[PDB]
């Protein structure tokens, strides 16, 4: 009886590929119908599921894949997320070959605007690579997989290898400097097929520097991909940094556009008459965060509102 629970809430859809600790299940919520994605982990094949929920609680922002729903068994472990049928950010910079400077900085900034957010909250994402960006029904960028988070080789900043102390911020700019050549040139800066010589290769830390690339996206991925973490662009710098701004002119919107504290009126009146509570009372209980069927109830009426 392990779908039990969430067989009273969801219609169960595809199981669609994946690799790893979880299966992926799309599904459709019952009272809402909105389309969702479940994370099922099967309990006895633990603790980064445990990580990654609760970093999920305490992050709540526009390009982060938004956690409606935890459920849980003797057997498994549900996490009902936000559904993004874009695909990976990896397998769109395959279809493309590799995007141009200004398609690269419309992307950029989303992951920006994210990364920023996550370290403002007090954490570090430590797994950043385009497998782990999605794009939703609106072409934006959400961010998944909190698992390794804290309070994947070609990723991985040198100090993180060589198992050495390290920030967790500053292994977070490394990856994003990664990430940014790889949107730009469709593939990666260090690369080896055998284990031990890409290790060399990211310890040195040289790579080539294809023709297409302009000065400015040059100097970024200097500023990022520095071997020594503390020669690094922090994280504040890179929300203003001029090839950032480029076309902009202003700097990235790191701040949440998803609040805890308010309230949207038209969601609880929705929301309402499935209960029998008076409005103080549902207000109240919406308000704790459970991330029971309630949570999923108030977010999923969020997002069936936003797509107006
Ligand atoms: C017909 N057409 C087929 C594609 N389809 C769709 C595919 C995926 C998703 N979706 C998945 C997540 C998700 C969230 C958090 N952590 C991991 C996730 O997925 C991991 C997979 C691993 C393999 N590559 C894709 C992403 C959220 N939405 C939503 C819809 C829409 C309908």
């Amino acid at each position: 009886m392990d779908y039990d629970e969430l067989l009273k809430y969801y219609e169960l859809h595809e199981t669609i590929g994946t690799g790893g600790f979880a299966k992926v299940k799309l599904a459709c919520h019952i009272l809402t119908g909105e389309m969702v994605a479940i994370k099922i982990m099967d309990k006895n094949t633990l603790p980064r599921i445990k990580t990654e929920i609760e970093a999920l609680k305490n992050l709540r922002h526009q390009h982060i894949c938004q956690l409606y729903h935890v459920l849980e068994t003797a057997n498994k472990i549900f996490m009902v997320l936000e559904y993004c049928p874009g695909g990976e950010l990896f397998d769109y910079i395959i279809s493309q070959d590799r995007l141009s400077e200004e398609e690269t900085r419309v992307v950029f900034r989303q992951i920006v605007s994210a990364v920023a957010y996550v370290h403002s909250q007090g954490y570090a994402h430590r797994d950043l690579k385009p497998e782990n960006l999605l794009f939703d029904e609106y072409h934006k960028l959400k961010l998944i997989d909190f698992g390794l988070c804290a309070k994947s080789l070609a990723y991985a900043a040198p100090e993180l290898i060589q198992g050495k102390s390290y920030l967790g911020s500053e292994a977070d700019v490394w990856s994003m400097g990664i990430l940014l050549y790889v949107l730009m040139c469709g593939f990666l800066p260090f690369d080896d097929d055998n284990v031990m010589a890409l290790y060399k290769k990211i310890m040195r830390g040289k790579y080539d520097v294809p023709k297409w690339l302009s000065p400015s996206s040059i100097l970024l991925l200097q500023q990022m991909l520095q071997v020594d973490p503390k020669k690094r662009i922090s994280m504040k710098n890179l929300l203003n940094h001029p090839w950032i701004m480029q076309d902009y002119n202003y700097p990235v919107e790191w701040q949440s556009k998803n609040p805890f504290i308010h309230l949207d009126d038209d969601c609880v009146t929705e929301l309402s008459v499935h209960h029998r509570n008076n409005r103080q009372t549902m207000e109240d209980l919406i308000s704790l965060w459970q991330y029971d069927h309630l949570t999923a109830t108030y977010l999923l009426l969020l997002a069936k509102k936003a797509r107006g």
